[PDB]
């Protein structure tokens, strides 16, 4: 720190620590430095095998994936309240039109594997100095993605919750398929061309206690835009001007045809409604795979008879920048995994930026009728899902052949390669066993994670005459068990009190003006 | 695999989905399954509507 | 390997596999739900050499 020193020796060893703590956010004009640390725990995952198995689905109709089960865990740093503070995220969104992410530097050091004894019931610990502990990346994506977005066990809020890293897994198969019903042959072909993928197959490195490894990692990535449209692309012009544009008025039966000037507030516009799908509404259980929306693959062999809503993987949200007719259509989540039964949860709101909710209606010659799907069309223009900082920040985008505009409905950027996924695991550790098994000493590791990102960032310029929406804390909402706690803080109990609204997450596309 | 597939079915999601009320099924609000995780990747285009007409010749 | 043969000629393929398993969904050289690694069961499946490449004498 301020004129600090440490001495500790350069010489690495078991009572010299491999590194220090980092913390804290650092704001320019061009970019922001965010630093976060934490402890993280790994145990032995699915017993130090691999294994392919069916996941057990609830009450509802069986709809089932088959995974590969690891013994492998894995970090996942994909969301922005992991490396934002809400103090870091609400100056972020006030003081700045667009960001991204520049640079990625990750750090694991401070490792501790220790033995678990069971005396009995008391459980005691002791330091294994020999034992290591097996980090791996994947910077080309060579096997299948550890992270999804949206997915939970993500890098902790707050720097001093720990973090306890989940079992890795993938799935080979689509299991409808895998269920091969009586004998077909192209399930039969499908089934003999599963892929099967260890993290064994390559190298990897092993750190005891005084090893520590580094990770770095440069995105190019698209920006994310911070400004809102105050009009509509449609309204852009000046309605005292007439226009030389005439219009033709087909014949009614009480309406006679006629030819005339358009008026001058009437002027018509080139610019398309951004696309959607509104028509279609979900379907089924809850249980079961549900959504308006469904991507299927059948390559052969079905009758689609399977009540398709497992079959397929669903796609919410569908409406893009339409504005959502149903919650149904919404991006909703929840804040704690102990979220259930609308409570906790947190539904997406319109960010009243005049590129978001969009419609297009069609005229019947008597009134307008919403027309539900609007697909790509030509000089359609829109603006991308307002993101809040419990958002996902990337997405793995798949490989392919042909694709089309890359605008993810949930906002998250969706890029070739990600930062590649760090793999860890502790070494397996056989026990002689007399009689004929595997029998493994029991351990854990844990360790400091640092991860740093630069993210570069540029500041809005505005002639708008008037004060702008602005984040503020009197937005937040009060909670806790004794009620008296702010929004972002802490309780008695030390629980986080959590946004209770959408608008506590701050999304972005609220406060700064764009002239279109 | 489709695009639609790559996760992982034992890892919970923080996404949840609203279920309209049908009329022997009441409205509910729940997180989506491990297994059931949304995409967001679309099927390509095609067109599978239209009809073949008229004489070979 | 050169050669001047027209036609094509034998390779080994996942096609000549077999499935097994405690659910008998799993194909050779794969993993079942218990961690056990299917096996080859007939020679052909284990890929001799001196099977796919031709040689004029």
């Amino acid at each position: 720190g301020a004129t600090g020193s440490v001495g500790g020796g350069k010489g690495s060893g078991v009572g010299i620590s491999t590194g220090g703590w980092v913390g804290g956010s650092y704001f320019t004009d061009s970019y922001v430095i965010t630093k976060n640390t934490r402890q993280f725990l790994v145990k032995i995952q699915n017993d130090h095998k691999y294994r392919t198995e069916n996941i057990i689905p609830s009450n509802a109709g069986g709809k089932s994936q088959r995974c590969v089960s690891t013994p492998w865990s894995y970090f996942n740093f994909n969301q922005y309240s992991s490396h934002f503070s809400p103090q870091d995220w609400q100056r972020l969104t006030n003081e700045y039109k667009r960001f991204k992410p520049r640079k990625m530097h990750v750090k694991i050091y401070n490792l501790q594997i220790k033995q678990i004894l069971s005396n009995g019931a008391d459980t005691t610990y002791n330091n294994d100095l020999t034992a290591g502990v097996h980090i791996f990346c994947d910077g080309e994506h060579a096997y299948p993605n550890a992270t999804h977005p949206w997915d939970e066990d993500v890098m902790p809020e707050l720097p001093y919750e720990t973090w306890y890293l989940f079992q890795y897994g993938y799935i080979p198969v689509i299991h409808e398929l895998a269920e091969m019903e009586d004998a077909n042959a192209v399930e039969k072909a499908i089934a003999l061309q599963i892929p099967f993928f260890m993290l064994e197959n390559s190298d990897h490195e092993v750190l005891r206690t005084g090893e520590s490894t580094e990770f770095t990692f440069d995105f190019d990535c698209e920006w994310i835009n911070n400004e809102r449209a105050y009009i509509p692309p449609g309204l852009m012009f000046n309605p005292k001007v007439p226009t030389r544009r005439a219009q033709y008025i087909r014949q009614h039966g009480n309406t006679a045809s006629s030819n005339t000037r358009i008026q001058p507030y009437a002027k018509p516009t080139s610019w398309m409604t951004g696309p959607g799908l509104l028509s279609a509404q979900r379907v089924g259980p809850a249980g079961s795979d549900t959504a308006s929306w469904m991507v299927v693959v059948n390559p052969d062999g079905t009758a689609v008879n399977s009540g398709m809503a497992g079959v397929g993987s669903g796609f919410d949200p569908p409406s893009g920048s339409l504005r959502p007719t149903d919650l149904e259509y919404k991006i909703q989540w929840y804040q704690t995994p102990e979220g259930t039964n609308s409570d906790g949860n947190i539904i997406s709101n319109p960010p009243l930026s005049m590129l978001r909710d969009q419609a297009l209606y069609r005229g019947n010659q008597t009134t307008y009728n919403l027309c539900s799907d609007v697909w790509m069309f030509p000089n359609q223009i829109w603006d991308r899902y307002p993101i809040t900082r419990e958002n996902p920040i990337w997405c793995k985008k798949p490989r392919s052949d042909k694709n089309t505009i890359i605008d993810p409905f949930d906002g998250t950027l969706a890029m070739d390669h990600p930062p590649g996924t760090i793999f860890i695991k502790m070494a397996k550790i056989p026990v002689p066993s007399n009689n004929n098994a595997d029998s493994y000493l029991n351990i854990y590791c844990t360790g400091q994670v640092s991860c740093e990102i630069v993210w570069e960032v540029e500041r809005y310029a505005t002639k708008n005459w008037r004060p702008e929406r602005r984040h503020t804390a009197l937005g937040l909402g009060i909670g806790g068990e004794e009620n008296i706690n702010p929004t972002y803080h802490v309780d008695k109990n030390g629980k986080y009190i959590q946004p209770t609204t959408w608008d506590m997450c701050y999304p972005i596309k609220t406060n700064i003006n764009k002239v279109l």
